[PDB]
């Protein structure tokens, strides 16, 4: 196909996700849960129920 | 004016990263390393290329 | 790699809208003024002090 | 109160408006109205 | 989007605070927090609920 | 005649919380606050000292 869907990630969110991967105060599964939350917000940007949205 | 950088991610890569967070046969740490590799791939300039004559 | 967005404050946008309705300027004059405003949005000021550490 | 409202416009949208200003087959009034419609779509999309 | 404006006087005060070694780190942090809360409050004049 | 600097709401909220997070020593909290203040004064594409990217 000549066609593909794209999503936008701001630089602050990309950098935040990179930092989350090695935050040592969180278990690895807690890090994955925060990463998944960010990826879902990228996929549906109007979601305003995130842990950082409070 | 003020000006903000953004990155574009294709849907296949976004969905792959979503899937990777819950792949049961990779440990959480392995999933995070695969996540990190995808995120660095997006961050790192794709093409601005090695000239070799500095070595 | 990156792509970029420009951030227009509401007053800047409203100024451009007001220019479009000034009837004693010809339409071409109003276009030229809006062009000049659009060109200024695309240019950065970046007049920050260069601090490399602190 | 210390907070400000901003609109985000991608570079391709900005450059499209710049190019409308020199479409010489449209009258100046037509170009101005097309640019106004794009500006209003930024303000209330 | 929603941005806040920080005046240079406030930004320079917060940078200077970080350097005052005769104050403890917690005192410096609390002084910076006060300035940041002053910038933030209220985030919306019509929704001043950070003010009770 | 005064210079103003823009900060997004999320970063401002994060700096407020960073000032007290218990997972960082007080000196670490002050270092991370300083790195944020440095990027308001002199933007760097959101570079911070602890970053490995």
């Amino acid at each position: 196909s000549n066609a593909m869907k794209y999503f936008q990630i701001d630089e602050l969110t990309l950098n935040a996700m990179l930092r989350i991967t090695t935050i040592e105060s969180l278990t690895p599964e807690q890090r994955l849960e925060l990463i998944k939350a960010h990826l879902l917000n990228i996929k549906t940007p109007s979601d305003d129920n995130e842990p950082w949205d409070e």
